[PDB]
């Protein structure tokens, strides 16, 4: 029996294959989120020594630089927050939810067990209750309404164990979605501040050839 | 002499105090770059056990493990060639431009001074000279030659540090692109995730025709 056949393997898949399996992506993306703050880290130690140079750097090659430290800080900054989001939003809930799953499709298989079982039951013994036509005839369409009872449950038990799956699917991505709608915030961050950077160092580079005007203005002034 | 001591100023900045400065940028660039790549290694693995779902797990979910995995894969691929151009193009192209620019400050120096005092023995000759020839508008000429020798000491010198600033920010550039760059990807790739994300956590409470076939099938 096919229905029988894929209920059987769609409960294998989910209190044998999905739990070790899903508890790998954990592992990995908790892993991910510690480099991630990591590389956060070693961002702001870069962003400080770009600071630094505006020790003894000053004019406008020194606010470039002091502009370049905060855009780099800033974003370090969100960088750690996405992280934090992956641990919050996805690795800690999931690890929770992969636990209260493994625990949901046990009590399925155990009721599967029962009820199937209980069908065995009431259907041998509405046989084993087995003659006048009109006595084998009320016994026989008796015994084939339990089936076509015993045939409803199998399929009622297929869609129940297959949405459970779809269920956990889509718990699952809705929760790694939470991750992926902060990165693309981030690189949006990332996008709008580098290009002013860009556009400052451009007009910084371009006058590299020409002394400040307080430069001359100085030189004017020496008489 | 404000010129004169705004020179001095100059040179030592670029003598003493700029080369360990820029250094230690090198020095944190270069630890960023690590651990950038070590996030790109662990970004692979996380793809790793996505594509993984995919042996027990099939139909439009499975589909969409795949192709997560293999956003994530391209995507943690290009954090890698952003932290080779930090290295390629910045790190250790500044670090020549450093040991270059503390080469170049040492011959300006050497040429500073060989050149300052020389006009001195030049100018006091000529004051002392004459001193005995009046017993000298080229002693005025003269100082004003040497006013001159300083301005041009200190255009110089400050365009030097300009065009080592200069070269810093071209350099550091590079990255800033490609971070932009991978950017604009991650956007895009991700967005595409998020749409397929919908469909899927939106159909959840659905049977798949397949299923609903299959068991109008057993009935007959």
């Amino acid at each position: 029996n096919p229905v029988i056949e894929i209920t059987l393997k769609t409960i294998n898949n989910l209190k044998v294959n999905s739990p070790p399996l899903f508890t790998e992506v954990i592992k990995a993306a908790n892993k991910y989120q510690q480099q991630a703050q990591a590389l956060s880290q070693a961002g702001l130690v870069l962003a400080d020594t770009l600071t630094r140079l505006t020790i003894h750097n000053g004019g406008d090659f020194g606010e470039g630089f002091k502009k370049l430290a905060d855009a780099i800080k800033d974003l370090e900054n969100r960088r750690d927050d996405v992280a934090k989001v992956l641990l919050n939003e996805f690795i800690t809930p999931n690890k929770q939810a992969i636990e209260d799953d493994q625990k949901a499709i046990a009590t399925f298989e155990k009721n599967y067990k029962k009820d199937r079982d209980q069908m065995r039951q009431d259907i041998l013994k509405l046989e084993a209750k087995t003659t006048t036509p009109e006595v084998l005839k009320q016994q026989i369409t008796e015994l084939n309404d339990k089936i076509k009872e015993s045939e409803q449950l199998n399929a009622n038990k297929l869609r129940d164990v297959v949405l459970m799956e779809r269920r956990k699917h889509a718990t699952f991505l809705s929760q790694f979605n939470q991750f992926l709608e902060k990165e693309i915030e981030l690189s949006a961050d990332t996008m709008s501040k580098f290009s002013t950077n860009l556009n400052t160092h451009r007009d910084l580079i371009n006058s590299q050839s020409q002394l400040p005007l307080e430069m001359e203005s100085m030189i004017s002034k020496q008489e």
